[PDB]
């Protein structure tokens, strides 16, 4: 296991202030596109090898790969002779598939259509170009071994927009307890899940997660720390203040 | 008991697309503003007195309950005589008062301004404008009532946008459990609460409620069934949709 | 024959720009509501009873009719002794019954709404809320009446956004010529072709009329003058600009 | 001189974000559309008898003036048995007559367009639906008195969005001087000066005025005092500022 | 007869939703933009030589071009050794010139700009960007020929947004039918006719093209087939549509 | 003294029109970044070494200058063999630093992040990325060295949205005078200088400025003629409409 799938063709709807001009997961937190903390959390954890499914906006992705450097560092141009000097040139000892995955496509689909790219995988990841965690991915992987089954999804604590502490009808405190967790992408996935995905309308929370549940295929590692999506203007926002003051947890690398 | 005091101050920036023309309570469900199912919901439970805290675009709800007739039944205009008659002229046992709570004011603030209304109060009700539910205001009531405490608030599950069911690590199924409920409003409350609240600026669930909670004096009223708020236009469009489809848990009236 | 009944139940999509506060034929030309104008066509004919299918943003016209003397004059206002003084108070030998037809149904569904107020009908006329004509409505009533057929509609040229003369493979000129009508609504109908509603989801241009054209009962009325709908901005401000201009064909009274 | 002739009809193309939905004028400041205000500023100074050039969005302020009271007071609604109870019925020693100036008018043509209400006046007031300031009415009238000429216009300084202090090519600090004052509307008025307007295109700002001046018919009242309009939101929202803060030195009164 | 000179300057207003990122015909139908798909319609013809009369938004296409191939293919990025290898290198057997014809400049003035690019042509195609059609611009260029006038535009079929069947003032059928074509571009011309054009601020379509008419000098080639031009969004979706369902009848390649 | 530093980190709110897309200088002008012009002044003043404090949107500038002759002279892509031919390659004897000084830096924090840029600097310049003049960038500079202080400011005279020529409380005439201007940015400036800026948060016209004012280290260059700033879309338009008719006072060069 040493692919990871990262979807990155939704509509963004619920973050138009942004997606009107870009892919939602190109949308930046301290001047990085999310999906780049998300590469950089999978980077620290030995994933360097990924595959994208592009689709709404893709050629904004594209793009960014293909002057990436510049898009990382500053910069002097010598115009008078046409020259480019990027003061930095960091390199990333990454791979990157970038694929057009259908504008149309839905979760399922999109994976599915990324097969042949981790095939002949022992496992590979697969995850939404909107999540950040201090997750432990190495932790999830043996996990996913351990176990055996054909999947493996990250079992997460939500952000609450009013979360209470009840002991005997008596509000203790204002604050999930238990039996209160969530599906936070970051999934640990066998090859032969995609022949649960019937077609690009396939939305992968649908069947195929469903029925790997039912099916006794599916597990769910535990992480009880830090996450948080990016769906709206706020969760945005909010991620920015995090990293300004040097709190992102997520930031589990140098 | 039997004044409730509905907040509709806010600024509806999450609706935007409705609050831009005014305030979010004003804002309908089956033609009819969310405020008005609310003041519904009370009624079937015997609360026919309410006190509107009033802010941003109040006026909206001045009119409103000035022109209630027409904005409930159809009509004739005879105009050659310049006559007016409304088909239906339904009446609610009800009695409104409606007050700027200003501009500017928190929850905490606003509530703290219409103190006089319930002060003589044995208890009375308080919740939010933007939210609806199956819920039993009376057994609520009595609830306070055998407590005695100063305040009583309804504990309800939240609406999800990815719950589970977790045993031993495997996800069984794809569905909040047990420590997991909110805040939904519905607060049953002793006009001695007011006293928590320092001026306009207060933010209700701040402070007072806090405080409440951590005196002992902070109650919780558990509500499994139906509960929904609207903050969103997705908010809308499902509570449009439940209402449409003859399924609006909250109606328990004729 | 002496009721129209018109359509003002839609979304105004292609219009937002003035419909997210108002339902688009309570949109103005020369200060008064498209809506008027209409209705201000059937007056000038003898048609004095109206039946208005509402449904979004229908208080907007209760509101208009409500309060239509201010709506049409100057006024003062004695404040220091709470009077208000119309300048002119025009009337109107109308008789205007505005209906709810719900906020989801469609063409069909609305008119099937308002049966009762034309049942007994000899005759009754339908049209849009959307389109003024220099429409001699009279002449299409007898020829539906000559015809004695279930429906009329009147055929309309349209509205060209690069039209030509050509003859032999040459372009004479740049100017619809002769099976080029389309219908510009103003219906003269039999309460009988209600039967061919089927419910609220009903877009009478769908089965109702067609089935009619089918039935050898549709009859279509001619009008080589002027037409014009609203459905967009330049819409509007050309409608506007005939207005001010004093050329507004459709203008066909005092 | 008791009249006073107040502009209300323009675009407010620079402040959509409300004026979408109401005349700029009838944007408020302290809960209360910014012609109260002004209108404030003349009672305070004995002018009750006002004049509104309406245009764009007219019947905003018709139904503002048709609804005053509840405009300006907490209520009861005694539903019940349909009655409405206001709390608080304040009168004004007003008079105001509502105009539609036209939509298309301009200041001249719209001015011209009120003549009849101030042609036999021994003077009138004229300004704009869009300033406030802690001007001495009174003081400009007996000052347009005192001169005789047929205009006043009172100068005014301007807000600055970088106002220096230099001296002998020095920098002494960051702050107008002198020769740095405004027009700020506040006009004094001969009937006598409507002459100048050629119609409803007229923009008084164009020949009307510079025709006075260049005729040494045009004076001008200087304030050096507090002065400030609304054109865009920054321009409401310090305005807005300054009146919760107690700090609204256009309050001249109770 | 080689060249094709392309329309892409105007402002696209009637398409906001996407122009206020990029120019009109950049525009995408089946990840492509609507530009390509004219080019593809020529190419298929024989025309592999454009000229594209940039202007507002340019820069877009001239970015287009300038990465078509990532533009056209996924790709696989191997960071750590700064390298790009797009899977798919297809070459297009073009030539294009990109043309800044303008910020200001209207079709006339913009064809007028380019005519060295087809001075001594025996003849040129010229057409707007925002027009496809299963049309047979060969074809057209032979009959552009055999009749030997300066100029040659397409006459078609235009969309409907209510036509009719009617005989003997009867409706057989909803479905243009004779003298009911309209300018769909697509011309051929004579390099002569750059001649009519007098400016920068000439409309082709006003004296160009119409004293071209007058002048016995205007033919028409009338294309039954399909037709559709891009200027709303529904204009898009629908051509959006017939792609997906492999219905796109000017899809006249492989 | 032969470098000038640039601030281009605004969120250019007051112009979203166009900012959302890209940064405020960005924002061109006869096609032209405004930016570009400001360069183009300062190289016509022997100015050719740049320093740009990029912020909000800095890609957009990035990509500018490594595209510039794309982005300046039309092209020809030879596809067929994957050919790229810029019609003009204009060389500007430039030097071009690109430095990314925050997301959330204020003024002076930006220009303090690019000393070492300018520390061993006799002297250097500094002004706003959105203004615009005819100014004589060299006479500024002699006069910061004929005077000998730290920093010269260029102050400069203000557009008006209605000043007045008022002699003995006559109005003479619709035009500032005196005491009258304004700071234009254009600054000379001592390396020295940015020991008063204490951080990223540092707004340049507040302590620093103030302060060297105060310091009697602040001395003003006086510009009398044309100066103009660019933060609204009217901005924009007139620019543009100076710029069509041949009109930029500002356009110093070849
Ligand atoms: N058809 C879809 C739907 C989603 N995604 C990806 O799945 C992730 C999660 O989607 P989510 O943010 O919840 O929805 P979005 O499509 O991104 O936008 P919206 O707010 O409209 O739901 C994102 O990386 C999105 O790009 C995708 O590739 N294709
Ligand atoms: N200062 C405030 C804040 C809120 N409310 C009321 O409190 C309820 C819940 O507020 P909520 O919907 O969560 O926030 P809103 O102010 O309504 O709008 P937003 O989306 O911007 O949060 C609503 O009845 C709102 O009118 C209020 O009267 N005054
Ligand atoms: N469900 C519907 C659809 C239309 N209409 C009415 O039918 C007429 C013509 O509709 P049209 O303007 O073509 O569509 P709209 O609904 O008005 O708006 P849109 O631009 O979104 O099509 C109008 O009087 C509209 O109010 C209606 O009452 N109910
Ligand atoms: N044709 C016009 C123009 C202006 N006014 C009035 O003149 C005043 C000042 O106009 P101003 O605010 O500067 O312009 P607006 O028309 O209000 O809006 P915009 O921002 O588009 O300039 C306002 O009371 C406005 O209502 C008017 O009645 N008629
Ligand atoms: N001054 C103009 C006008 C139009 N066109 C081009 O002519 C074609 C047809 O124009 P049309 O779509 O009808 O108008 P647009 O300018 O594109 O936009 P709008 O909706 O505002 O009319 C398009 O390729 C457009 O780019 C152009 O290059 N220059
Ligand atoms: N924090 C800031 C503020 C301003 N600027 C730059 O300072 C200049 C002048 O700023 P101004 O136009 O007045 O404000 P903006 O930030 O550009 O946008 P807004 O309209 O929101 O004020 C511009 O070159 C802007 O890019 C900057 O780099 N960083
Ligand atoms: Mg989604
Ligand atoms: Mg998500
Ligand atoms: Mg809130
Ligand atoms: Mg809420
Ligand atoms: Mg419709
Ligand atoms: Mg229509
Ligand atoms: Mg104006
Ligand atoms: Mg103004
Ligand atoms: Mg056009
Ligand atoms: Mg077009
Ligand atoms: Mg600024
Ligand atoms: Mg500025
Ligand atoms: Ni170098
Ligand atoms: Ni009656
Ligand atoms: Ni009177
Ligand atoms: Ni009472
Ligand atoms: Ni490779
Ligand atoms: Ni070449």
């Amino acid at each position: 296991a040493s692919k990871a799938v990262i979807l990155a063709g939704g509509l963004g709807t619920r973050l138009s202030e942004e997606t009107i001009v870009k892919p939602k997961p190109m949308v930046e937190i301290g001047g990085k596109p999310i999906l780049w903390h998300i590469m950089k959390m999978y980077s620290v954890h030995g994933i360097k090898d990924f595959i994208i499914c592009c689709g709404y906006k893709g050629y904004v992705i594209k793009e960014y790969f293909a002057n990436y450097f510049l898009h990382m560092s500053d910069v002097t141009f010598h115009m008078a002779e046409n020259r480019m000097e990027v003061h930095h040139k960091r390199v990333e000892p990454w791979n990157v598939t970038l694929v057009d995955t259908g504008d149309s496509s839905m979760t399922g689909g999109r994976l599915k259509r990324v097969a042949e790219y981790v095939k002949d995988d022992e496992a590979f990841l697969f995850t939404y170009g909107d999540g950040v965690a201090d997750l432990d991915i190495k932790a999830t992987i043996d996990f996913h071994k351990a176990h055996g089954k054909k999947a493996t999804l990250t079992a997460t604590f939500p952000p609450g927009r009013g979360a209470l502490d009840i002991q005997a009808g008596q509000v203790r405190s204002f604050q999930k307890g238990d039996g209160a967790m969530i599906n936070g992408g970051f999934f640990v996935l066998n090859p032969s899940v995609i022949d649960l995905i019937d077609n690009d309308a396939t939305t992968w929370e649908q069947e195929p997660l469903m029925t790997l549940a039912q099916q006794g295929e599916l597990m769910a590692f535990e992480h009880p720390g830090f996450w948080q999506p990016m769906d709206t203007l706020r969760d945005k926002v909010y991620l920015e203040g995090l990293w300004e003051k040097g709190k992102a947890p997520w930031k589990t690398w140098e």
